[PDB]
């Protein structure tokens, strides 16, 4: 039905190829501290192409856009027409570049109208939030080299082209040259320090002791912002309240106990987060939750400790392990584009992206985690430490149907730890790991133990399908003393050989366990294959590194 679309804007219009693309995107996510900054930034970057989209759309009609695909756009839906939209509209998934055909006289005051209401909004929006950090000097926070900041940062470069798939290639390389021609958290200017102000002066008077730019105080107003546009805001806002999600451990408490702890926190204070279903936090801080010179009753801690402690005894001690799941495409920036190619099939892809990203993405996160963005090959999620895995290779299978391949990092870290290094760990796998093997389709999935351990193992998406149906999987104790004596003999080689060493190995941990030792030996040597490694030791490294991740007793209890 799209050819009598592109028909329309082809012949009744005089047609040029226009392109946008934001160009501060990985900076601007990274960097962030807790799990909604994360959320903000990107969710945000996806409004700009928004309102960027927005005028495309308004001067002219949707189908005008290729790519992304306006159909079932959470945003336009929810804000274009004001349909009544649910929790879709939390999860941001339009991506940076865009190609519309546009009317050759437009092509000019497009591209100016777009650089303009990026602008307008961003400022709209710093005003909006400088009243907020006023209502939890504040006349010059709006001088005119602070309004520069939020004007300059976001770039939009706009280019276009007359009426072939090289026009398309002509376009993109021709786009991608204006892009680079054109302190708080993050390298740019604090909202108070660039003017005259010591740091000691500077830090006290920002609301929780960390001072902040314009950019990151837009951060921290969109999830308001958000729930006062649209209606809702981010179910889980913690890394703690997905962590929480490990076997429903949150929920078991929320029924056996819960009532009894909140009722409990009440008497020590008024926290009235998720970091008190530790323990550990009642004794190891506390005083950073104490805003005010009130006084803490000492034997409720003791006794809240107490409570938690014979609660874990009952239930299971908490998860405080976390997964950061990121994934992109293999060998599909030339097909987002068009140039392995516009024909109807440019929006076809586009629509196939649009589809997988928007429906089957969620239908896969479902509330068991948060997904924070899907721009069609592209995935950002927040897992619980047991979904991690299952929802990488279901997603991966899901991207099968609906381009070809994708890649994978994995990361699942202490809850402690901070975010923008996680994010960039996550990253790096993915791209420096993952996406560096010559048949670029695998899993790099990471263990960043609080021990300062760092386990990385780097897998074929069909390595995970052998591994559940297989029978190695359903004995791991004996798990406990395998693998770590597989990888002790494997820490530098067995000089004794890699063949020999597994089968006195499998040998090693009446009728069936003859069978049993055998069916063993054959699967792990099956297993290798799907490990990304160059030579057997590798393999083996990496096989039973994934097997050390999956078991590990901290990460799951
Ligand atoms: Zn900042």
């Amino acid at each position: 039905w799209t050819h009598l679309d592109l028909t329309s804007a082809l012949s009744v219009k005089d047609p040029t190829l226009l392109r946008i693309k934001i160009v501060p995107v990985q900076p601007f996510i990274a960097n962030s501290r807790k799990q909604l900054d994360l959320w903000a930034s990107s969710h945000l970057l996806s409004m700009l192409m928004y309102k960027a989209l927005e005028v495309i759309v308004d001067k002219f009609g949707p189908e005008h856009v290729i790519y992304p695909s306006l159909r079932d756009q959470p945003f336009f839906l929810k804000f274009y027409l004001g349909e009544n939209i649910g929790d879709e509209i939390l999860v941001a998934n339009l991506p940076n570049k865009a190609l519309a055909i546009v009317s050759g006289k437009e092509a000019e005051k497009i591209e100016e109208e777009i650089k303009k209401r990026i602008r307008d909004f961003l400022l709209q929006l710093y005003r909006e939030a400088v009243d907020w950090a006023v209502e939890n000097e504040k006349d010059s926070m709006l001088k005119e080299a602070y309004l520069k900041i939020v004007r300059e940062y976001f770039t939009v470069s706009i280019t276009w082209v007359s009426l072939y798939p090289l026009l398309v290639k002509i376009l993109d390389s021709l786009g991608e040259r204006k892009v680079t021609e054109e302190w708080k958290c993050c390298g740019e200017n604090l909202a108070i320090f660039g003017d005259m102000y010591d740091h000691d002066n500077l830090k006290s008077l920002w609301l929780d002791e960390e001072p902040l730019c314009p950019m990151c105080l837009i951060k921290r107003y969109y999830p308001v912002w958000i729930r006062s546009k649209t209606g809702q805001k981010i179910r889980f806002e913690s890394v703690v309240d997905v962590a929480l999600l490990y076997k429903n451990w949150r929920k078991i408490f929320d029924e056996k106990y819960g009532k009894d702890l909140v009722s409990k926190a009440r008497e020590v204070s008024e926290d009235f987060d998720s970091d008190l279903y530790y323990s550990s936090t009642w004794e190891s801080g506390l005083s950073k939750k104490l805003k005010n010179k009130k006084e803490i009753d000492e034997e409720k801690v003791k006794e809240v400790v107490d409570f938690l402690n014979a609660a874990y005894k009952e239930i299971g001690n908490p998860p405080k392990y976390y997964a950061i799941l990121v994934m992109d495409g293999d060998d599909m920036g030339k097909v987002i584009s068009g140039e392995v190619l516009t024909p109807q099939v440019h929006v076809a892809i586009s629509q196939a992206l649009a589809n997988f990203s928007i429906r089957e993405v969620r239908s896969v996160v479902k509330d068991e985690g948060l997904l924070i963005y899907a721009g069609g090959d592209d995935v950002l999620a927040i897992l619980p430490v047991d979904k991690a895995l299952e929802v990488a290779y279901k997603i991966r299978k899901e991207f099968g149907k609906s381009g070809w391949k994708l890649s994978a990092g994995i990361l699942i870290v202490h809850y402690k730890h901070p975010l923008y290094d996680a994010l960039e760990k996550a990253r790096d796998l993915l791209n420096n790991k993952a996406k560096n093997v010559p048949g670029k389709d695998t899993l790099a999935i990471g263990l960043l133990k609080r021990s300062g351990s760092y386990y990385i193992s780097l897998v074929g998406w069909e390595l995970i399908r052998v591994f559940y149906n297989s029978e190695l999987r359903k004995k791991l104790g004996v798990g406990k003393r395998f693998i770590y004596h597989v990888l002790r003999e494997v820490d530098t080689w067995p000089k004794v050989g890699i063949d020999e060493m597994l089968k006195f190995e499998v040998i090693r941990h009446k009728e069936e366990t003859k069978e049993l030792r055998e069916k063993i030996y054959g699967e792990i040597k099956d297993l290798l294959e799907h490990v990304r490694g160059n030579n057997e030791v590798e393999k083996v490294r990496g096989l039973f590194t994934f097997l050390k991740i999956i078991t590990d007793a901290e990460v799951f209890p």
